[PDB]
């Protein structure tokens, strides 16, 4: 045991989904297992391990879908096993988890201006871009190319249940971008006046299929339709490795209450149940282009990524496992 | 002139979408127009036709998407026109204005009825039944395929802005029908566990385009996606006549406030605009069939239903224009 | 009550398949209806007509898939009913059984034969054709057009699990075409190859699909994949009344052994189970045409066909019921 | 014999397309049996008679694809051949021939301003619209819209190899009209920018295929792949009586050296073969209406305008046949 | 020269089918390469390289379609074709083709469990399989999945024409897994209620096709048709070298009377051809997933297997050659 | 700033098309600057490299879509770059510009050498191809499977508005191949003939997407369509590093004098605007396979030719900026 405060806030923080948005996310956790090293008591490297492999394993049992969050887990504690195994003493085993997790951080953030940078390039003067959901990767995009000059204008789907609509309807009106909000059902209707459509991911699979905010399915589906470019913009730590080995991603279903309050569900017939996916499914047929922070891949592609910069773990234990 | 009451209460209803639903709309305005010849002080024929005319036109121009409401004002006002031209006297023409409306009104639930028992015969045993919005017609349908004994279940999309979905679920609920509320963003997520879509319509046009919730277009083409059968039921008063000749359906764009509430929306800045298409447009390859009280149709033979029913009235004015 | 053996021989011999094929099933039910008012040993009129509903029943129970039996019945019993209910003696409505009877089957012949006709203009000199099962209105398209003077090639798929195809392949041999025999699993590698598709059909329904032998949608689907024309060839008494009000048309599932010979199933194990469904449904947008005697049609006007010639009857109860 | 030499000028104008578009050219054929009407010097009803029998074949035997054509001569001769059979004397039967030859060239007129007036209904402020060919069908339309006060502009495609789209461009900028000229090629590359299509008709079939200039197909196809409307305006003399019996439209083959002039032909390699098919077929898929002087149809519903407006005559020989 | 009788038994065993499958069958080459190794009377390295040399040559020449067999024979005579020229002496000779013999067999038997446990990880409790032919790889998938403790069912085609299907059926029972026999042409009627389609391969080329047997291609296109996912089951020793430089693969065509029995097939008429190809072709587009031993890749990546594993040997002959 | 003549003759080539064709253009960029460092009197090597980087921005400006342009100037000017800032000498320099310039040009050569033979494999007897615009890519792959003796047939699209077939027709004529010369507006009406289509390109992008003369897109969406695989002949200097970033391709609008000639445009009202792109965009879902002088790949393997071969540069500026 011997966990700080910090540690269990920032997982039910995460939990509560008051951190949220899956590189946010990875960010917290990575800033958690960082103030354990920073505050422990440990006396000896043993100590030390044991409690970052325990924040560990608290931090990862809180949201299963985004691999960001585990990335993160896992670009830190690889680097904190290794210098155990190798026999580093305390303070050189606490300066290896406190840095690795400020690399994390501080290429997190790095990662999204490049992602929209390379983007920016892709969006065109007079485009109007549609969105889904809240994904700082895709804000970075469409804030990049506003800064150009190049005269934009934002469709926002408000995205059930949680909303996530209004943050970036207001995010994206607050750097001087004219937004239109519309319910997630307009989607198809508006899809015609469409030019280009940019969302975020959770995760991505081996065979190029993109998890994201329930809903993103539906959107790239009409935008393939009606022609219209799905642009993912997303991280490398997106990128989900144990889907090389066949794993399936489990799709979080969250409580019935965030779609209908607990004080009108109550009065509800019994034989009604209410289902809250937070994540959908889409196929890498619909998508168009990955923009990562190394450049435009296609979709099937994503295993190249897993390949390069993922594999080599996979014949190991998760980092945090004893 | 002298226009009552209950038609100037009926049309406030009417556009504030306390009286809602294609068809119930619609006998709600015949049943406006009863009233008024029920309650008309008017001594001569011509002057009790002006204000059968006035109250047409006060109806008419409340809600402009769904067919079904001018069609039944036109099947009262053809009946009244005729008797007041071929000389009526006033407690004839009086007759022929009430007498028509009860025709219409109860021909609707007739049709309700009939649409019901038919469509109620492609629901199996099992059935997964995805709907949209809240339409009396579906629900005749899935309500009778429970009273036969078929095992169904529903899922219902919540139908935003309005929460129509909310309605739908309780209703069927209180039939005894089990149901799934899902937000409409997961309707492509759940597709895949769907046998059969079943949603109504607002009005559906010459080439077999439906008209219907906004939504209902995205539902078809992820329906179709996966080989789920999309079926409309409809009766043939939601038919749109003047499409024969060309005419484009206007699509009714809402008060941006039931999409945000006023107390939020007005402190969002000036550059976020709220659009709020009540309606949509599914093309007729999307569609399986529509279920009419005459039977199952493909949406290609829309066009018999308005050559035989309604095409004699095309070169003719409106029944209520001076 | 008193029902002539060779009702009871028809009936065995369309259950066991000893007798087959849509058209020629109906021809024989026909038939036999003949042969029991030609026999009957009835005196009174009330005595014929019990046993000409009681026939009927006999046929009617053999076999559910193709409608084209049941609208022999009908098209018999309809006559035999009015002449019985307008007062007919004995001998005017044995001989209204009687002539009834034989019109059905004269007529049969002619539009097959008309068909024919209609079909072979649409093959083309050097043309390749896919067929499907043994179908007599499909082999008198190209019958007649290799008696045009056509170089045509059929390819005969081989309809597992009863064979047909081999039936197919002799006879059209046997009229000097040439003939590629194929299994069933080859139809998408020759499909590259093909030129046109013709198959025939047991039911055509409301909204234009097509049920025929099982294997006959996938033919369909690939067909229409490759731009392949599919052509179906169906009398009108392929077309299915009851499907206008809704009804489902019920898929024969035949007797494991004509799948798996009983010698062999036996020493199977009891956790391999054996289903043989004999028809299957193939959507009307895999269709191009059908072709009947009385011309051709896209798909979505069989509900035409329907409405024009047998939706008078839907109103009233089977003509052999009580 | 005797022929008059406007017969023999008009035909040889068709056949060099000094005289071209479908509409046009089956005036023109009218106009020249009224010519012969007129000139005849006839003593015997026999003897008129039998020069507009052969005055028919001719035009008949000039350009065969666009059934409008025949269906003149249809139109004109039915009405002359009926007089004649029911015993009419010389001045009867002339006037006969004048005057539905006269009957059809006033409807062909009025059914163009007409499809004009309804098909604009479908045009938008703003829209784009991508025409091929020169269709006075599809400039009715488009002109009518101008005239409303729309604001739009039309797509011009050159089609080649005549040239076509340079005199639809000159007339529709003479109009006042802006025009963009285009390649054939080029149609793809702009479909994006594109609100709707609209193209004219040489012969529509029973099963809703459009057959319109080289190149329509293609246009279409793009069109539904970018889902931008296809409407198809033409007149009910486009619709091909003889497909309802299974007849294939003969696509006319149009001479090598309209593609590569003669000049320079002869100069090339004798293993260079130039094909020059002057029209191609559309299938109904890839349409989504077809304008109708009497209104807006599916294109499956083609095969109801030949049944009532055709069926009865294809039981008779050509009125003009011996 | 001097050639066991082993080599020439499982070359014909091989042609014959009595040895069958492609990873089996690839097995047995190996084999019968480390027989005539062993029992080799050969006294000089040149006259045993000549006898493998030979034996390779006659294996190769048996059955074209799958490549398993010539890259089994590649992995030993690489092998033994490196040694012979760096001098080795006789028995360094011998076992070096005993020891690459052993060592591709072992290899073989791994990377199918393998296999299984990679796929078994996209198969879910309660999931419905449709499987084709009878594939160690695809069942490996399913059995362990069934292992897992999984409630699945499979579905298995026929297989016509060697009936593939009956092995498949006999050994999945077996093991306690539920199965469902059905003939292959109703596999499209059973797609609906299919969760998951799970097949093997013969040789899969450089942009993604699958070539496996007859039937497959159609069974991928009907999946796709119905969103279900499509799992190819495939060591990397199924992939083909010589695609990466254009090669196409040879489709095996068998004999007839594989299809027709002798002794009914010379009773028919010559104007019958009998075509029995072994394998068709699935293209990449219908296929979601490749299961290799090292991990799960989308279609389009069948190329980096092949360049990673086998373009380094292109540049030279085959190692049999001379 | 002493720039040879050579260098501006080139470049008035290049924006003319007197010279034309991606690789011919790369190879005259190269053999330009192979000339300007021949000749140049240069006595120091800053003055040469200022020479060079003028010539190359002189030739970088003429044409901007064809990619494979800067790549050429890429290769010279990369290695130019290098031995200039490594200490070169006069002759050093000059030579290493000659040199690189002249492998560069080989190495093009053989590339489209090997390109044939590889795709010349996926050309099967019998064979009808259809192409587009005129790619010495394309046509070595069509003249060696003439050369193996495979009888193939090739339709040869007249590519407006620059006619571009005429001299494709031409000259494959004189290798003895049979010819059949569309318009473009034709290439859907004989697609259902064509087995292979074989065009070129201009640049490849980083998703996959095919860049080349306009109306390839159109030609490649017709023939998916119609299951004719489209291959695309091109060599990896064909592929767009830019795109790797983010960057769009500049699609090159022309003359419009090219589309119609002066002397009539100037006759033309204003109000007809004439646009002449002269390429268009393939997505890579319309494309088979793409073949370069090192292999067959999917499209979407375009990235990894990207990333092995020229994203090493991407860090760089260009190697001719200041
Ligand atoms: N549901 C799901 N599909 C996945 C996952 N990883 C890859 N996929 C792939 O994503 C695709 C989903 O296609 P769909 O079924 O949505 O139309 C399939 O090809 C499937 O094999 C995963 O974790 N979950
Ligand atoms: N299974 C079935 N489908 C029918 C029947 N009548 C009409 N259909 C229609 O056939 C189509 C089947 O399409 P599929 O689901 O096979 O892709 C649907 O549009 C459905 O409405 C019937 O009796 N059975
Ligand atoms: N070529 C041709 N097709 C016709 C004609 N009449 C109807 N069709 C129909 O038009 C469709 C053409 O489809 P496609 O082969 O172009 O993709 C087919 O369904 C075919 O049966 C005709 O005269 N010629
Ligand atoms: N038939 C065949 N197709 C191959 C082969 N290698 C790759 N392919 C590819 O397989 C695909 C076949 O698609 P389909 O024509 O069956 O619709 C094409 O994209 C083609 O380039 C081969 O050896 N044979
Ligand atoms: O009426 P005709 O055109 O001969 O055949 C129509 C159809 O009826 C047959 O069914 P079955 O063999 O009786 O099960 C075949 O499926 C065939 O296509
Ligand atoms: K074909
Ligand atoms: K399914």
């Amino acid at each position: 045991a011997m966990i700080v405060k910090e540690v269990y806030e920032t997982a039910e923080k995460i939990k509560s989904m008051e951190i949220r948005g899956a590189g946010r996310i990875a960010r917290a956790a990575a800033q958690a297992l960082m103030i354990q090293a920073e505050k422990s008591k440990a006396k000896e490297p043993e100590e030390l391990w044991n409690e970052l492999k325990v924040a560990s394993k608290i931090l990862y049992n809180t949201r299963p879908t985004a691999v960001s969050l585990p990335n993160a887990l896992r670009y830190v504690m690889h680097r904190v096993k290794a210098a155990y195994l190798g026999g580093a003493d305390l303070e050189t085993l606490r300066f290896t988890a406190i840095n690795s997790a400020k690399e994390f951080i501080y290429n997190s953030e790095k990662a999204i201006e490049r992602i929209g940078e390379i983007g920016a390039k892709r969006i065109e003067d007079g485009d109007i871009i549609m969105t889904h959901s809240h994904s700082k990767a895709a804000i970075s995009v469409m804030k990049k190319a506003f800064e150009q000059g190049k005269n934009i204008k934002v469709i926002v789907t408000e995205t059930r249940p949680k909303w996530q609509g209004k943050i970036t309807a207001k995010e994206l009106a607050s750097y001087g971008i004219p937004v239109i909000y519309i319910v997630d059902s307009a989607a198809r209707h508006y899809m015609k006046m469409t030019d280009k459509v940019v969302m975020g991911a959770d995760s991505i699979t081996a065979n190029g299929a993109v998890i994201n905010k329930i809903g993103t399915s539906l959107i790239a589906l009409t935008a393939k339709e009606h022609r219209v470019w799905v642009m993912i913009a997303a991280e490398t730590y997106k990128f989900h490795p144990a889907t090389m080995l066949g794993q399936l991603v489990e799709i979080e279903m969250r409580d019935p209450t965030e779609v209908i309050p607990e004080e009108e569900l109550r009065t509800w017939p019994k034989n009604i149940e209410v289902w809250n996916p937070a994540f959908d499914v889409t196929p890498p047929e619909y998508i168009d282009v990955i923009i990562t922070e190394r450049g435009i891949i296609p979709p099937y592609a994503a295993i190249d990524i897993l390949k390069e910069e993922f594999g080599w773990a996979l014949k190991y234990k998760e980092p945090w496992e004893d």
